[PDB]
This record gives structure tokens, C-alpha cells and sequence, in this order.
């Protein structure tokens, strides 16, 4: 007897609650009711290789609802991907490839990391906008070589978040009809029976959206979640097909209760739920036919196989095409990368403009994109005021009379920093572009846990943030950050950029874009100062902190160092001569990336920074994170509270962003 | 004077006062000006003479940009809003910053400008009204009754929170909250059909709100038309009104220009023609202000209520002191004395629990004396521990509009939606609310927190989970960078106590200050730790001396929340190596902060190194132990295993503070 879909989705059942009963922690609810949802989609539908999880045109599949992660764990296991019974065995122990919430680079076939809810959802609606993008810019008449569909699976958390209605609305507007969304509709949240806090009309809304709905379909019927995978197949929407389920489905007894969310069965429940389900098997223990009805192996080989043989009638026909496809997808620059970024570096230094750093942006992202063709911007609806758009580029469009988009490489993604910026990592995730999205900085707050996720999936992903402080002016207290630059510092992994000039501006452009973690672009309202350099201090300002104005040699009056980044390195500098006709002799560094200083060696930080010279950092956001530089006997200019509504200038002389308060700042720290 | 009239005296000083200030918004307020007229002129039950009035409409401008509207408003219907504050908008003092802010200008009831927070501040603001109503009112006595209008544009319907709050209001059948909608088919970056194609009515019928689609914009009639029909409502009601952005003027409206731009001097010369408006900059003639002028109304509105209010207090006097008492933020009379039974039974206990328990075992003592104490979880109710015995369930009413009274509200995954719903409730009186989730999640919600610091409102925000501690949900959930980044907004007090006597402190300090709290608890049991009387007293200092010199080489450890443990087991072994450990406790580096020079010299003396000991990022705890001393923290992600694996792994043990102890005297 060959297996049955009830032997082969109880297998999910039977992993899910003996991985969780083993750890005594972890989620069986979700992956014992979504089981037959993943017997239809990854059995009859699913298009994948296990053994080449990185073949660039595969299906891409995410578990929104990351808490039920023993289903991907158990659907990987069995379609054999490379993570054995062991791997399962030490689900939620310390270093295995089998961890609470699904973890990217962690764990073969897992596309994304997610946990948080809601994230998943919007990195979906990123992964199928790079394949139609992708699919748009590369395929020819003669010769197709994108094409996948981009599948998720998500619940009642997730279509509760407020990213979940960026995502779909944005997905439902630009058309991406190869998007397909399984949602696990099962009534139940954490705090009990959902209808309580969450009455919506799911499918109305995602009409409302432009999507196309399957509702109400038996989500333990494997035969009619599959028919409803074949019709979203055929749809000119993105599709939500509403999987009626019983949450903790098969359990004997705690099935559709408040208590299988997310602790374990107990012992008894699941002996008594072997017998119920008639699984005989011990913990971790799957028969033969069982895996020979999951595995994926000959059919994964077959369809890879195709594509490569599709790829090479391709390279036939447009070689030069195929080179840029291959470099593209692997997120590898150009073989002479290191002189485009010097041109870009050069040309910015060569210039010598006066102009704020925003515009400073734009400038370096025209020199990119001349260079870049996988180069991909956006804004949250502040284009014109970020500037992230460039003169040759075409924005992205949906198609008007069929579905899908037309190529563009800037994208407006409305008033959505957090689904923008999900998407971001999920364009990041696929392969074949180099995004970047833009917003102001205070508004960092919206999108922070996916600045965070990017973080830590370690991919990289470039956050532009512009009008960066009090400078920014009338707007006010709402819109002026003051903890902002800081608190970004802060997350593990993420670089933080604050340029003071057109220079600092285009190497950390050109660093952010060869880097393999997300970067922070923060750049300013107002004009800054250009800085004149040698070239030794230019050499040095890809080193994140360095010395922009050094002491003259064998000088005799009382050292002190400015430590200042962006805006306020201007501040530094028009102090220098006042502080030296006040006998106090200034060393300015500028630290536009203190993240990168701080991975520099010891040597050269020193050389920056000598042991026993006092300092005043100048920079206009909280002070407390100076003293890390600046210790308790040094001083620090910035801003402790909330702005206020009035023109830059007056901010600025109003806060004590002054030559004077600097020279008293200076003379106090020397006492 | 006619509605066209009027509605151009708000365009002109829209216009004039934009150009004045070389800065601003006047797309929206001249498209929104008859809007205006309909609502303000109408519907609107309000007294310029008194914004405080309990039972005032409330309204909220959730597209903040076009806060000339507001001020027009504010000042034409006789508000203390002169027109030299107009003549000063967004200039440095003026009561007429470029968005609205609470506590600044008479008649703004919550500080707008981050998009879509507005719309959630009102859905808290309805919620509010309507669950006192259901609390205070009588058959024979009516005390609670009035409206939430919100204005807002496509910004705000865009934002993920609107979905959030919406959902939530929907659910909640909150029908007195009636939403504005400013239709004009334009955002910053152009047409907003290209990124913004929902059909917005039918997102609406699916969340439950009654929506009226369609509705002519600058048709004063249909408008106030539209109002009548929503105030019939079984649900809360979306009015979508057309608009031409910047409409009236002369050659730019409906333009992609005047969203965020003055029109220029040529265009606004143009425009009074056009419009026939003859009068100069900020004049307004006198017929204008008598249309507009609503105090005459307004007195005879609140007159009405204070008798009806007088008539509730004859039948029910208890109840009546009490909705004074709770409109007017005031703590009961015996407060010090209550608050300090709570902290002594947490003390007599000496139980070693979880502070996550902690809370709410506090949290039932709270209960016990204020009978305003709102709490809630944004689904994770058994998981923070929000709710106690007592506790009721708010709960839409099963047969018709709005809630039946309760004290623990249940959000939803809406972390972000709830937290600017708090600030609402905050904001309309007669409640204490907080609400939690995990500390991490802090992200989804962070500027509504930062918005309650501006404002500074007392918010109370519960953060369960706080790091590795918590285990086996792994690095993205786990906490590392949150307890500092929440630190680093101003006016924001993060407190992290080490027990249930600190936290019972915390608690306590939190419910009677003015600013915003975030209080953050563990997951995992933390020890008790015994105090003297005067350590007891010190505990709302923010940091403390919990273990002295003994009267060897001198350290102080600076521990927070679950690290304190780790310092008091240190001090033995520390000093079998020769160090004389100090231990001093900081459950709230920013209460610390604000203690004066001596005290804080008392406990941190001049001279005396110092490792800190915090589950979090260690570049924070510099300001403290400066260049020179130590920090026992954690830089990266965290992992996914149990807690006590991690607590090892991460480098969180006795020997790990000596070798750091050690570097820091060398
Ligand atoms: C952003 C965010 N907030 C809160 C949580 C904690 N949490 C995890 S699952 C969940 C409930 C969502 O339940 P649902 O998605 O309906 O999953 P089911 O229990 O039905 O599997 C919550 C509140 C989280 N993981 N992420
Ligand atoms: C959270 C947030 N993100 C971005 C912005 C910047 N911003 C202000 S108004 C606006 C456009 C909103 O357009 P709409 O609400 O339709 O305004 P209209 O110009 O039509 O009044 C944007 C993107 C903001 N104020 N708040
Ligand atoms: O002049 P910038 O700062 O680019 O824009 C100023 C204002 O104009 C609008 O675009 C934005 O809403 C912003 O508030
Ligand atoms: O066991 P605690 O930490 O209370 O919470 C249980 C975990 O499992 C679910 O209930 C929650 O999502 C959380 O992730
Ligand atoms: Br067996
Ligand atoms: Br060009
Ligand atoms: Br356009
Ligand atoms: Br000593
Ligand atoms: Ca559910
Ligand atoms: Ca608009």
C-alpha cells in the first residue's frame, strides 16, 4: 500500500508533536492544523529542487506564521532537503538547524526569517515583485527563463498586523498575480476565540485590495486546497485561498482548544493521540512509503534539469544577457567594481559642491545606477523630498490591461515604511536586485523590526533615511529626530552612515553597496559644507571614523579632539581657528560610521583617538551615546529633548549648536 | 455671511499664513475648508471658552500636515487662538507649530504630524467615551454623551495602523466614531491611484463601519447631510468626501504642488480674485467671525450639562465625586498610603517569581484601588499576565452598537494600533490604561511611544520577555538592543525591575507620574532580594545602593532587572578574590538621572570603578562606567535554546564578572 494524504499529512502531525513534547517548548497547534494544507501545496504544486535550494528559478515559499516552524521543519525533512531526523530531534536547542522561529541561512529551503508576525507576508509580496521585475527585464520571445510562483502561508496574527494591509494593498495595486496566499483560518488567536477583536471580513478586505479570494475552503480536504491552488494559478490577481481548519487538528482531545497555540501536548494527549490518528510509529520514526510519497529528489532534478538546458538555449541566444542574469542573481558587482566606485568617489571629490547630503544622495545613486543595473530605489512617498530617483530611471508600473508589472527600477511604494521595507528584504532575499527605500528618518520608527530582521538574516539591504535632525526646521518636534541616529547604532549588525559632505556621501554609497550587511543612509535637509581632503584622509574615510583636521607638528597649546558626524562636522570645523585664538589646539575627526570605526584594529582607533587626549563629540541627537568616546570627564554638544516648530537657523543657535558653546564646552571638559 | 464665505476665510488664512511663514501645507486646508464648515459649524458640540469640558465632542486632525485648517478653525469660532498666533505659524513660541501639539494650543486634543496615528488616537478617544458611558450612566441621569470626529487623507488610510485601529473599532462597534475621509486622489509623490488603488468603501464594510461613498467635497449641505446620516449609525461610519486638493485656487488646485509648498505671492493674488475674497493678509471681517463664533452655543452647551451633571450628583453623589475625580487625572485620597501597602506586601511575601507574576500580582493590588485601571495585552493576555481575578472583558454588545463595560480591553496582534489607542484613552480622561506585549515588539510600536513622550502624557506600556531569558523562541524575539533604545527617547521612563519589590515600586511610581512608562518584566523567575527600611525608601530613586562595603579593593556593579541576581552572587566570590564588591540596583537609569547631584554622588562616588551587568547592549552603560570601567553584557543576536543554556553561553556567570572586575583594577 502506497500512502495515503491522511498517512502523509499525520507524519507532519506526528514530527510536530514529538519535536515540541522533546523540547518541552515550542508551537504544535498551527502545524497539526495546517498539515493538509502542506500535503496540497508541497506535494502537488510546490515547484523546487532540496538538492540545489539556491536554483534561481524555484518557487519561493514563506511561513508567515513562523511560530508553527515544525511544519517547515517537517515538509524539509521529508521532500529531502538536506536536514536529517538528528536536526529534528534538537528542535530549540543551542545550535541546531532546528531553531524556535525558522531562521534564514540557518536551515536549507528557509527563504526568510520570521517570528514576528506580519514580516513574512510582506517579504512574500517582495519576492514576487522581483520575479516580475526579473521576469519583465530578462525573458525574450524566443527564450524564457523566469518564471515561479511565490507562495505563503499565514494566519490570524499576521492578517491582524497593520504591515499586513501595506503589503497586500501595495501587492493587490501593482497586480502580482503569481503571489498566493494560504491563509490558516482557524478562528483562534492567543487570547481565545478571535471573532472577540477580530470580526473583519477577510475576504471583502482582500477583494478591496484587487485580490482575488477562494474562500471558505475545507483546509482538511487535501483534493479541494489543491483545486483552489489550480484555479489562484490560473487567476489575473494575487490570490488568498481561506483554509477552514480545526487548530491542533487530530489531537484526541485539545483540538480547536485554547491550550495547543503554543505549548506542548503532554504525554497522555499524545499517546492517546497516536490512536486516534492510528500512527504507530515511536517519536521520530517514518516509514519508508511515507518518505517515497514526500520525496522530492527525482522530480526537483527533472525540473532543475529543464531550466538549465531553458538557461543555456538562452546564453545561445543572448550571452552578454545570460553573464548579467548569473551575476545578478549570485548579488555579485561587476568584475571592475573597485574603479566604478572610485570614479563615483573621485567625481564627488573633484566637484567640491555645497549641497545637502540628500542631494549628495541623489547625486551618487545617478553615478550608481550608470553602473548598477540591478540598481532598484524607492520611496515611501517622499521622492521629491528624499531624492532617491534618478533622471534615467522608469518607474514601476502595473500593467494596464493585464496583470503583473511593467519593468521599472524606482519604485513609489505609498505612505508604507514597514512594508516597504520588509519588501526590501524580500527583493534582497530573491536575487537579481540591489534595493534601497527611502523615508524620513523619525519614521525609522515605523519600519525598526524590519531594519532589525535584515539585521539579522545578515543580508544587505539599504535603508535611506533623510531629514535627520532639527535642521530639517518648520515641520517640528514630530518629524526632527533626536534619538534616532543612536538608537539605529544600537541593533547588532547594522551599519549607520551619517555623511557630512558630498565625499563621505559616495563612499558610504559605494561601501554600503559591496557590504553583506543592511546599512542606515542618513542624510540631511539643509546644505552641508563641502570638506577639502588630502589623500590620506581620503583613504581613510571608508574606515568609518578618522582624522579630518589634525594638530600642526610640535605645537605647544592644551589638545583636544571634536569627534562630530554629519551635519555637525561643519560645527567642528568653523571651530577650529576660534578655539586656537582661545589657545586650545582642535584635532577634528569625523566620524561618518562609528559601527565601521569600531571594527577597525586597535592600533588605528588608537591613532584616531589618543589615550589621555580629552574630547567633545558634536552631533545633534542624544549626547549619552558619546560618552562611549568621550568618558565621563568629557563633554558632548547635541540634544537631550524634543525640538521645536521654527526655521533650522534659529533651532540651531536656539539648541547651542554654536561656535561659542563649543568653546565652553571645550574649556570646561580641559578644567 | 454665506457657507462659501466662510469656507474661504479658511482658505485665506491657510494660504497667507503658509506664505508668511515662507513654509507649510495649503493643499489640504483649502481642499478640506467646506468639510470644515460642515462639521465645525454644523455638528460640532464644543465650548472655546472651556477645552476641558467633559463632555465635548472630540476631534482629531489625523492628516496633521494641514494644521492651518485646525488653527482657522480653532480661531474663527472664538478659541484663545489670536490672529497675531496665526501671523506666527511655525515661528520658534508660537502656538501655531507647523503640526498641532497637545498641550500647546487650546483646543488640540492630541499632537498629530506622524500619519495615521490620529485615526488611532481616536479610536482610543470613542472607546473611552463609550465605556465610561456605560459605566457612569443612569437610567434617570445622563452624564456621558458625545462624538469622535477624525479627519484624515490617503496618508493615513496607506499606514498599516489604520487597518490596525479600524479592525479594532469595527469589531468594537463603536458608533459614535465618525471618520472624514479627504478624498483627492492625490499623495506627495502624485496620482495615488498608481500605488494606492483600494477601493476604500468596500475595506471598510469589511472591517463593520457604515461608509457614505461618494459625498461632494465642497458641497456643504451634503456634507453636513452625511454627518446626520453617520450620527444615525448602528457602526462606526467612514464619510468620503471629494476633494480637489488646494481647491479655490486660481490656477494650482488639484495640482501636484501644493501639498507641501506655499502657492507663491502671483498665485495667492490670483486666488482672492478668484474667489472674490477682497480682504488683505489675516484680516477677517466681522461678519465672518459672527457666522463662525461659537462661544453664544458653546456656553449654552456646557450650562446644559453642568445642570445635568448637578441633577446626576443629587440621585448619585458617590458616583458623581468619583467622574470628577477621574475626568480630572486625580489619584484617591489615602494614595501614598495605599501605594505603600502594595510595595510592603510584595516585600512581606519575599516570593522568587517571574517579574512578569510580579506585574500582576501588582497589578491586583492596583486593581483593588483604582477603580479606573484599564489594562489590556495585544494577544498575549496569559502570556504578560495583564489581566486579574476580577477583571472583566470588554466586549462589543451582542444585539446592538457598542461595548458593555470592562477593565481588561483584548487588542489583537495590533501592537502599534493598541499603543496610540492608549494614548487616546489617556488623553480623553477617566481612565489609568496600559497595555502589553514582548519587549521586542516595542518596535512595531515605538513611535507612539515616543508620541506619548512628547505629548507627555502618563502612558503605561508593559513589556514581558525582555531577553536571552526567555528562552527557546530564540534571537527574533529575544531582546537585545530594546531596554537601551527606549532609554534614548526623551521624557520616556523605562523601568526594569530585579524582584517584586521593585516592581511593585515601579508600578506604583509609574501610575502617579506625569510621563510615559514603559515597565519591563522577565519571563523567567528572579530572586527576591531582603531590604532595610531605608533601602526600601530608596527604591524610587531609580538606583540604589542594595549591597554596601563592608566596613580590600574597591568596585561598585551597577545590575538591572534579571541581572541583579548575577551581581549579588558575585560579591561572595569577589571578595574571596579581594574585591570589595558594592552592588547598587538601577531599575530606572532615567528616574536616577533626574536625582540631584549629592545622592547620585552617594551612590556612584567619584573615583570608585565600576562594571555594569545588563542582559542588553553594552555601549549604554559608558555614561556610567565611563572609558576605564567594565560592562557584562551582550552585542549580537541571541540563540535559540533554554534560558539557563543561553545565560552560560552569552557569558553571564561569576567568573565572567571577576575576570572583568579584574581587567577593570588592573
Ligand atoms: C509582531 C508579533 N507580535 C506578537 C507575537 C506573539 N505571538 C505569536 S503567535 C501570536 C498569535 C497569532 O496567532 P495566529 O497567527 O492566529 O496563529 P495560530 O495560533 O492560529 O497558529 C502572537 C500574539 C509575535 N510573534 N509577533
Ligand atoms: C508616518 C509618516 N510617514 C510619512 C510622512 C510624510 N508625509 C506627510 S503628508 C504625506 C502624504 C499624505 O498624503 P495625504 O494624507 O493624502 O495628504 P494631502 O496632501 O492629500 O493632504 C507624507 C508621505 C508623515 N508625515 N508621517
Ligand atoms: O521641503 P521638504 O522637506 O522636501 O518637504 C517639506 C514638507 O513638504 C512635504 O513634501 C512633506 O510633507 C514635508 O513635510
Ligand atoms: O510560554 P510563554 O512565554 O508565556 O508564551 C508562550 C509562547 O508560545 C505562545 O504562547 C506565544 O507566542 C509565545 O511565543
Ligand atoms: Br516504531
Ligand atoms: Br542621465
Ligand atoms: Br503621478
Ligand atoms: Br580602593
Ligand atoms: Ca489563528
Ligand atoms: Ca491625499
Amino acid at each position: 500500500s502506497p500512502a495515503s494524504t491522511t498517512l502523509m499529512a499525520n507524519a507532519i502531525r506526528a514530527l510536530a508533536m514529538d519535536a515540541v513534547q522533546q523540547a518541552n517548548s515550542g508551537h504544535p497547534g498551527m502545524p497539526m492544523g495546517m498539515a493538509e494544507i502542506g500535503v496540497a501545496l508541497w506535494s502537488r504544486h510546490l515547484k523546487h529542487n532540496p538538492t540545489n535550494p539556491h536554483w534561481a528559478d524555484r518557487d519561493r515559499f514563506v511561513l508567515s506564521n513562523g511560530h508553527g516552524s515544525m511544519l517547515l521543519y517537517s515538509l524539509l525533512h521529508l521532500t529531502g532537503y538536506d536536514l536529517p531526523i538528528e536536526e529534528l530531534k534538537n528542535f530549540r536547542q543551542l545550535h541546531s538547524k532546528t531553531p524556535g522561529h525558522p531562521e534564514y541561512g540557518i536551515t536549507p529551503g528557509v527563504e526568510t526569517t520570521t517570528g514576528p508576525l506580519g514580516q513574512g507576508l510582506a517579504n512574500a509580496v517582495g519576492m514576487a515583485l522581483g520575479e516580475a521585475l526579473l521576469a519583465a527585464e530578462f525573458n525574450r520571445d524566443d527564450a524564457k527563463i523566469v518564471d515561479h510562483h511565490t507562495y505563503v502561508f499565514l494566519g490570524d496574527g499576521c492578517l491582524m498586523e497593520g504591515i499586513s494591509h501595506e503589503a497586500c494593498s501595495l501587492a493587490g495595486t501593482l497586480k502580482l498575480n503569481k503571489l498566493i496566499a494560504l491563509y490558516d483560518d482557524n478562528g483562534i488567536s492567543i487570547d481565545g476565540d478571535v471573532v472577540n477583536w477580530f470580526h473583519d471580513d477577510t475576504p471583502k478586505r482582500f477583494e478591496a485590495y484587487g485580490w482575488n479570494v477562494i474562500p471558505n475552503v475545507n483546509g482538511h480536504d487535501v483534493d479541494a486546497i489543491d483545486a483552489a491552488i489550480a484555479k489562484a494559478k490560473r487567476s489575473d490577481k494575487p490570490s488568498l485561498i481561506c483554509c477552514k481548519t480545526r487548530i491542533g487538528n487530530g489531537a484526541a482531545t485539545k483540538a480547536g482548544g485554547h491550550d495547543v497555540h503554543g505549548a506542548p501536548l503532554g504525554a497522555d494527549e499524545i499517546a492517546k493521540t497516536r490512536e486516534a490518528l492510528g500512527w504507530t510509529w515511536a517519536p521520530f520514526v517514518i516509514p519508508q512509503e511515507v518518505y517515497a510519497a514526500w520525496d522530492a529528489k527525482e522530480a526537483g532534478k527533472r525540473s532543475e534539469d529543464d531550466w538549465n538546458a531553458a538557461f543555456a538555449q538562452y546564453r545561445a541566444k543572448y550571452p552578454a544577457e545570460a553573464a548579467e542574469f548569473e551575476r545578478r542573481m549570485a548579488g555579485t558587482l561587476p568584475a571592475d567594481w573597485a574603479a566604478k566606485a572610485a570614479a563615483i568617489v573621485a567625481g564627488a571629490n573633484e566637484r567640491g559642491e555645497t549641497v545637502a547630503t540628500r542631494k549628495a544622495s541623489q547625486q551618487t545613486i545617478e553615478g550608481l545606477a550608470a553602473v548598477l543595473p540591478e540598481l532598484l530605489g524607492g520611496s515611501a512617498d517622499l521622492t521629491g523630498s528624499n531624492l532617491t530617483n534618478w533622471k534615467a530611471s522608469k518607474a514601476v508600473r502595473a500593467n494596464a490591461d493585464g496583470p503583473g508589472v511593467q519593468w521599472g527600477n524606482h519604485i513609489n511604494y505609498g505612505v508604507r515604511e514597514f512594508g516597504m521595507s520588509a519588501a526590501i528584504n524580500g527583493l534582497v532575499l530573491h536575487g537579481g536586485y540591489k534595493p534601497f527605500g527611502g523615508t524620513f528618518l523619525t519614521f525609522s520608527d515605523y519600519s525598526r523590526n524590519a531594519l532589525r530582521v535584515a539585521a539579522l538574516m545578515k543580508v544587505p539591504s539599504i535603508f535611506v533615511f533623510t531629514h535627520d535632525s532639527i535642521g530639517l526646521g518648520e515641520d517640528g518636534p514630530t518629524h526632527q529626530s533626536v534619538e534616532h541616529v543612536a538608537s539605529l547604532r544600537l541593533i547588532p549588525n547594522l551599519d549607520v552612515w551619517r555623511p557630512a559632505d558630498t565625499v563621505e556621501t559616495a563612499v558610504a554609497w559605494t561601501y554600503a553597496v559591496a557590504h553583506q550587511h543592511p546599512s542606515c543612509l542618513i542624510f540631511s535637509r539643509q546644505n552641508l559644507a563641502f570638506n577639502a581632503r588630502t589623500d590620506a584622509q581620503l583613504a581613510n574615510v571608508e574606515k568609518g571614523g578618522y582624522v579630518l583636521r589634525d594638530w600642526d607638528e610640535e605645537i605647544v597649546a592644551r589638545k583636544i579632539i571634536l569627534i562630530a558626524t554629519g551635519s555637525e562636522v561643519e560645527l567642528a570645523m568653523k571651530a577650529v581657528e576660534p578655539l586656537a585664538q582661545q589657545g586650545i589646539a582642535a584635532r577634528v575627526v569625523s566620524m561618518p560610521s562609528s559601527d565601521v570605526f569600531d571594527r577597525q584594529d586597535a592600533e588605528y582607533r588608537e591613532r584616531v583617538l589618543p589615550h589621555g587626549v580629552r574630547r567633545v563629540a558634536i552631533e545633534a541627537g542624544v549626547t549619552d551615546f558619546w560618552r562611549k568616546y568621550v568618558g565621563l570627564e568629557g563633554g558632548v554638544v547635541g540634544i537631550d529633548t524634543f525640538g521645536e516648530s521654527a526655521p533650522a537657523g534659529v533651532l540651531f543657535k536656539h539648541f547651542g549648536f554654536t561656535v561659542e558653546h563649543v568653546i565652553e564646552t571645550a574649556k570646561a571638559v580641559l578644567a
